Parts: structure tokens; sequence; C-alpha cells
């Protein structure tokens, strides 16, 4: 049921998605150059 402001306001797309890609990849993927 996507809403109005929305894709205007993209803030909410897979975005907090696009997060939960990285979540583990997050938590468990991630190396500042060694």
């Amino acid at each position: 049921a996507v809403s109005e402001h929305q894709l205007l306001h993209d803030k909410g797309k897979s975005i907090q998605d696009l997060r939960r890609r990285f979540f583990l990849h997050h938590l468990i993927a991630e190396i500042h150059t060694a």
C-alpha cells in the first residue's frame, strides 16, 4: 500500500531494507582497511 509522499519521500523504500541487506553484512562483514 505505497503512500503518496513516498517516492518523493524515498526515505522508506528498500533503503530501510537495503539496510537489512547489510544487516548481517554490517554486524558480520566490515574491516576498516584491515
